[PDB]
């Protein structure tokens, strides 16, 4: 079963860590700080890892029921279900329900409700809401998160969905940090079942990211969210489940009109890309360009500089 | 060879609104025409109507807010293509790709990020609504007007609309999923439309992939039905497998037990028919999915569903 990539331009790709299109490619200087995102994690033979699930509309979304309120800024207690509406099992071998945000910050969007049972069944409402992943009530692994909402008088103990729109720094200092994992079980607890950290370990190699500039709700944050591989690749590997023949798939970024290769990169078995380059660099590439699978190589392959 | 992706209903996205599929539904043939413009794709991978590839593009807008008017639909948004490129109104499409294909109100959020001289990089976001009944809803001409919640915190800057749900308007403009809006002005016909779809065989009805999308008040069920899910569209676009006949016979299978539950006709132009009479929400096991069986033709006689 031969390995392959979907043929898609950057504007035809979705960020696997936030539900927006990809804007550009970026390679980052290797620093001390570790890359360990939990969404957008998938092996080349199609094993989803961390909190990764298949739907763009599941990324940083929540589903469940609002069951209580507390006298705290994170006021409304949302008891979570899996995004498909099935019962969430906290003893499952995942860091958190699939789709949970994998960064520290505030996700802003909207909550919507639709009543079931005895109390005005079928009645609906929606409003602006925020989820702080710094909150001591952000404990999705245990089965709940607390919401901040704009109108505390129009919100009921009913089935609720959170739809994400963007991110921001909190307004009491706590900054948006895309590479800092939240505490999925709250303060004084350690995360479990994590997709492993990723780093280049070949001299002169750096990670290559698919970058999006997501919306923000005030101030000057650039909204940068970088993912290892786009959601469409994850979807493709899941379908194909092609066995991986070595630790590294050599891939070429090609211009399909002119037919030429623009640069090459290493796509590692565990689902991330490295290139031979030194320094932060937003890539300058033609809009019609896309990656294509060349061959199976190994860790020691020496990339042409990019 | 032609094929379908292997995905359960909870692993599929509605091609007409960016939410998961909840269920399958077959509808009684009525007089009203089914002619949706999102979620349109041939089996050999030709996207039609206002269809584009990204779930996050469905019912989204991108552009620049350039003026306001003393009307309920106050803020004039000049549209770009969803990738940020310049929208060309003379292109052979009904409207910019991703434009909503129903009459009603789409609610969600607008967000801005300044460029140029005036506080570049400054951002803001809030609740907003797009009425597709509005006389200022003219996406084919290159603009729509937005209703927003805070008229004092909104600038003439690059803007994105992110949809969350739908609703009936007030004052007698209901949410009608099968009524196309006027993509240009009142009194102008829509152009370059994906064609109407209907069963042509006696005893056959359309089969839909159904979602119950969020609503922002009242009792509307939020029903949005699509012909084929977004993942199938994405798959046909990739494969571009030449279609060998007008109809692909597909079987809904339970992969655990291995048995076929029913069969259906997947037509070349990208819609499904089944042999059934009456509105019926299907009750099928959660692990079920369609699989391609063979190329047949229009005259194939389906086993009753």
């Amino acid at each position: 079963k031969p390995f392959s990539l979907p043929i898609l331009t950057l504007s035809e790709l979705t960020n696997s860590r936030f539900p927006v299109p990809i804007d550009s490619l970026f390679t980052a200087q290797n620093n001390v700080l570790q890359v360990q995102c939990q969404n957008g994690r998938c092996t080349l033979d199609g094993e989803l890892q961390g909190t990764t699930q298949l739907l763009p509309s599941g990324i940083c979304a929540f589903r469940g029921r609002v069951t209580a309120q507390i006298n705290q800024r994170d006021r409304w207690h949302m008891q979570l279900q899996n995004l498909n509406g099935t019962t969430y099992d906290p003893t499952d071998d995942v860091p958190a329900p699939l789709g949970t945000p994998d960064f520290k910050g505030v996700v802003f969007g909207m909550v919507s409700q639709r009543n079931v049972g005895n109390d005005a069944p079928g009645s609906t409402r929606a409003q602006q809401a925020w989820v702080s992943t710094y909150s001591p009530q952000f404990v999705p692994k245990l089965g709940s998160v607390n919401l901040r909402i704009s109108d505390n008088d129009d919100f009921q103990f009913q089935p609720t969905k959170f739809t994400p729109v963007g991110v921001n720094d909190d307004d009491d200092g706590h900054p948006f940090r895309q590479w800092e994992l939240p505490n999925y079980s709250g303060e004084l607890t350690l995360n479990m079942n994590l997709a492993p950290p990723v780093a280049p370990n070949f001299p002169g190699e750096q990670l290559l990211f698919f970058r999006s500039f997501v919306p923000c709700s005030g101030g000057y944050n650039q909204g940068i969210i970088d993912c290892l591989i786009p959601q469409e690749w994850i979807q493709h590997f899941y379908q194909e489940s092609a066995p991986s023949q070595s630790d590294v798939a050599l891939i070429r970024y090609v211009n399909p009109d002119t037919g030429r290769t623009l640069f090459e990169a290493k796509l590692h078995r565990s689902g991330y890309i490295t290139v031979a380059h030194s320094g932060d660099y937003p890539l300058v590439v033609p809009a019609n360009g896309h990656f294509r699978f060349d061959s199976w190589v190994n860790q020691f392959y020496s990339l042409a500089p990019m």
